[PDB]
């Protein structure tokens, strides 16, 4: 992004993209918005079924399903205005959605055959009882709360009772009188919500619940249906997050059938992906697992027997793309070439050697065709803005677009972590018009938390580094330990001790900066958002002689006030780890603020609740220290859209005023 | 304040004060804390009855009534920990208070005679139904909600149904999860709360309500009992606030008896004081009124006939102190000598000439003895820090304490208002070490709203001006039109047009500043709190070429979000005055912010709700302008106590950084 070839994707055996008013098909044909409009009763659509080229069009009056290969309307759907929770049946003729707390199924209507009223699956949804939506704070790969069986006979869905969770107020300041709504945000160490899984059987209109049993707090993750629809598999994770049991439940009655396998960890287990069945098989599936230190693909049968670890090595699978039609090969993205890069690979289901299908050094983003016969590859590197190719697998490529190259120079390299052994990768955005004779102020842009990696081999953070460098400030970033795509041992060093290693590694970044002659060692600043706001603030309080100025956005300040699921994975529960929580609790060290720090929060932030930065200002008042503040009353966790211009101006002016 | 002679006051025919461990009596005797302690079953006390020297002591285990003239314990009271709402019977042997939403009366227990359970006057108090407390947002002189009859036979009290008022959330951020409480703050133009007056008769335990009738929104103010306890008088003010009817109600049945008199005004009527009966009379009383342009004392009889305007002139009575024993003279404080000064006077009840009893130029604060025979006077002026005298009236004074005089020079003078006719008084705090050869930045400290007057002839704002001047910044203040103690016409020019005249007068202040050679006209700032925060912000947006930097604390930003009672008096209702509200609505002009402005708010401010400054930051985001912010999460409208040091440091550093 930015997208040079709009909507580039597979439809049947054609790759497809938009060109203003046309939709262009190739294996060439065009389809105009006028051609299309004539068929209604180039616009935006959601692809439902790439293999069959079925999409849905969001229009003036409900949804219009459309077949792009046949060039024919499929169904019109009426979801009473609901679009966010839309989940279409794999059969393509029904859609589940949530409206006013309850789960519904709507049936599509064929062109001029009249409509039917939607079915209410649930009727007692409310504030404290949530149906059909993501649960467990969207941890464990959970992004939604509806799971159609693969032949469309059944709809599994979450039911979340959060009546035992003490809510946080989220205040809307726009009405005449401000209006508060409870957010049922379960904080570390507190009673969790109670999720159960229902299955609604369309033929009979019966609902059964899985008998997942006790404890009621157990995390029910990665729902995966058997291809024959008889079993619903669930990866269940305990409160300690050190055990994951993959269990089979009977879809008809809800009864527990068997435990397939159990994974455990010294620190935490974290399942993130569903079971994926082999093509044409009801008995074998791929499961992703980081159990050996590295995310890899495992071949299981459905009794729970492990056939083979299919991928292996000191590198990680970062996206599983699927199979060849016969199910004899796996396709996937990984870090095998470099953790700074992403390539697409093939491997035999029997394992052994990977074959890189996108060998150019840099970042490949790749889409395997419904065939399993070809790929779209989108490529960028420090020297290549965008290279979009289409390859018939092992039959030569065809380039579809290639982009050609005063701006800030970007330098990259490696420094040693604080253990003196682990290498860390860094990027350094140099002042515009950099003159090596001169001294320059510099800003550490830090994130440093799990699941993110900021330094990759890409077409050279959303460009805040560039803007700052245009103002004469170098910006440095290093992926310290805790960060992603470097295997588990590299990440899990932070367990029970948030901030400690991360800061020690960032101070290696500062040691490097200070080795540079052109760095003004007395003008070093720090900026980050979220976990990076936690880090910015911790760094100013911990290394006040070094960091003169920071801006911390949406910062975690007190981890006891972060959510149970993410928080307790990396930190354990507060009652189990008082020493670690206390060391990371920035409220306790507010008196050590001696530089200039601005905190920024969205007022309606439901991720890092506003309370975090407010209590920090409060602690500073008592401690007699002097931070600055800005609040975005209409924003949540991140400032999004045009208002991001105001954000960038506020942050950079703070630095140009004070650093 | 600071208090040089601690607790200085009348007790019987003695004036009294504390000296560490003694309470010293004079007309000399001492009473030690050890003498006192021996009598319990020099400390802090509340005087209940100065004439009889009866006080109450707040102790470890309930309240102890004590007679200071007799040196004997009166009663012990058990009010289950409640102290804020305490209202003692004039008989001295019972106390009303509010606990858990309900009104109670407790009977005092004589030393070693055992206690009795308190009487519950009400039992259905809750969140939306308030008993025994101030109502109508404490406007109209209302400071409490209990009114004992003067012989203690009855207790009148307010009942406020606020179930029709849409509340504002007030959030406590200190618990693990933040906790919101509704504040039933009725905003301009919205449905007001419904107040009725109950009277509880102690002999029978019966409660009757006054039949105050419709509209239910009417303001019931300045409750005043007849000395014979048969009638309860109420000053009733309509929603428009341009009519006040003083009505008599039968205390026994609640029935309406008669309207005594009606006052009306072109702009607003504002009754602020109770009826005060002549000594020994049930038929004549003094009523304060600003009806002729100036606050004066009127002599009425109880049918409603006006006997005489007793005081008159182009000056205002600022405190009515009472009568001589015979009720032939009035004692009171006024502005007759100068609006910049306060003197104590005598006048014949027949009127005519005032006699100044405290003729020295400056500020006198005066207490008339229970006799009506003598005064304590506390005096300060620009040259006199503190002069404390005691005069036997018209029989020569006795001085009791006289205080003796690098610091910022304070200059004072007069400039013309923007009409070119009305004089305005100003004070100017000069930089420390002021050098007339030099140029200095200067800050307008502005308040500018009704009911306040910042420039008086005093021992030279809580000293923020001095601190700023120590940092090299001159501070200027001018009492613009709208401000207090200059009669109604001077105030009421702002009616329906908040900010407009006030700003035009403050810009005369700036014209004066710019006439000074030692003023750096390019380094002019502005600071104020509350109405002064409204003014600071309006000035920056209205005169952005002049005011480079401001700090606005607890600012009103949108008057539609200010309370019905204060707001609609000066502005009328929003539906009646859209042009005036729109002109004062700072949200509409956020795009005109071109200087540096910090807003500061207490998060739990129940006067100017936090929403005001938050919506201003929000409007600035949209408008692309760049204010700064600080929030005090544990503070209400003003930052109080030691945290005020943090406040002063934040505000002054903002100026030293940017102005
Ligand atoms: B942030 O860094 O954006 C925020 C605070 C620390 C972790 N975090 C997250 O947003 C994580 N998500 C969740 O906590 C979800 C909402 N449970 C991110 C980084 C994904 C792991
Ligand atoms: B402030 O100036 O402290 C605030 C905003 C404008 C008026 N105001 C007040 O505090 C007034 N009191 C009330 O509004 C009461 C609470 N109804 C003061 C100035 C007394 C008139």
């Amino acid at each position: 992004y930015p997208e040079y070839v709009v909507g580039l994707q597979w439809m049947g055996d054609n790759y497809v993209f938009i060109e203003g008013d046309d939709l262009v098909f190739n294996k060439t044909t065009r389809f105009s918005a006028a051609d299309l409009n004539a068929l209604m009763p180039f616009p935006s659509f959601r692809t439902l079924d790439a293999g069959r080229g079925l999409v849905v069009l969001f229009t003036q009056g409900g949804l219009v399903g459309f077949d792009m290969l046949a060039r024919k309307v499929t169904y019109l759907f009426d979801t009473n205005e609901e679009t966010a929770s839309l989940d279409f049946s794999p059969v393509g003729d029904r859609v589940a959605y949530v409206r006013n707390h309850n789960l519904y199924i709507a049936r599509g209507g064929k062109l001029g055959e009249g409509m039917s009223r939607a079915i209410a699956v649930t009727i007692d949804g409310t504030e404290t009882l949530v149906y059909g939506q993501a649960v467990h704070q969207r941890e464990f790969g959970i992004e939604k709360g509806t799971f159609w069986s693969p032949k469309g006979s059944c709809l599994a869905f979450y039911r979340m009772d959060q009546s035992m969770v003490k809510p946080t107020p989220i205040v809307d300041y726009h009405p005449l009188e401000a209006e508060s709504k409870p957010l049922y945000y379960p904080m570390a160490g507190t009673p969790s919500h109670h999720v159960t899984v229902g299955i609604y059987h369309l033929a009979t209109g019966k609902t059964v619940y899985l008998q997942t049993g006790e404890p009621k707090e157990k995390f029910l993750t990665n729902l995966s249906w058997s291809p024959d629809e008889n079993i619903l598999y669930v990866a269940e994770v305990n409160r300690a997050q050190n055990e994951c049991k993959v269990n089979a439940y009977d879809a008809e009655t809800g009864r527990f059938v068997r435990t397939l396998f159990v994974e455990t960890d010294k620190h935490y287990v974290e399942p993130l992906h569903p079971l994926t069945f082999l093509p044409g098989s009801n008995n074998q599936f791929i499961w992703q697992s980081r159990r050996d230190g590295w995310n890899h693909l495992y071949l299981y049968d459905t009794t729970g027997r492990l056939i083979r670890q299919v991928t292996k090595g000191e590198w990680e699978v970062t996206n599983f793309a699927g199979f060849d039609p016969k199910g004899t090969r796996l396709y996937f993205e990984s870090t095998e070439a470099s953790p700074l890069e992403r390539h697409f690979y093939c491997i035999d289901i029997k394992g052994g050697k990977t074959k890189d299908l996108t060998p150019e050094s840099g970042m490949h983003r790749t889409q395997l065709s419904p065939d399993g016969s070809a790929i779209i590859d989108i490529f960028q590197s420090p020297t290549v803005p965008r290279k979009v190719t289409v390859t018939n697998i092992g039959k030569g490529s065809h380039t579809l677009l290639e982009a050609k190259n005063a701006m800030p120079e970007i330098r990259t390299g490696t420094i040693m972590a604080a253990d003196g052994q682990t290498p860390l990768y860094y990027k350094l955005t140099m002042p515009l018009h950099f003159d090596p004779a001169k001294k320059y102020p510099v800003i550490v842009y830090v994130y440093g938390g799990p699941h993110a990696q900021l330094v990759t081999k890409t077409w050279r953070v959303g460009g805040w580094d560039i803007y700052m460098a245009q103002k004469g400030y170098a910006v440095f970033t290093v992926d310290s330990r805790g960060s992603a795509n470097r295997g588990a041992a590299f990440e899990q060093v932070i367990h029970r001790r948030l901030g400690q290693t991360e800061m020690a590694d960032q101070m290696c970044g500062v040691d490097f900066l200070k080795s540079q002659s052109w760095v003004d060692a007395d003008r070093i600043g720090v900026h980050g958002w979220s976990y990076g706001g936690f880090m910015t603030t911790n760094l100013m309080l911990t290394h006040g002689d070094v960091f003169k100025v920071g801006v911390a956005g949406g910062p975690v300040i007190d981890w006891n006030r972060y959510e149970i699921m993410y928080g307790e994975r990396y930190f354990d529960a507060p009652q189990e780890n008082p020493e670690g929580y206390d060391a990371a609790n920035l409220l306790k060290r507010a008196g050590d603020l001696k530089g200039r720090l601005m905190l920024i929060h969205g007022a309606i932030d439901p991720v890092v609740v506003w309370q975090h930065s407010l209590l920090f200002l409060d602690a500073c008042v008592k401690a007699r220290t002097y931070p600055d503040y800005y609040v975005y009353p209409s924003h949540e966790h991140n400032v999004m859209g045009p208002d991001r211009v105001h954000l960038y101006e506020t942050i950079t002016r703070y630095f140009t005023d004070h650093l």
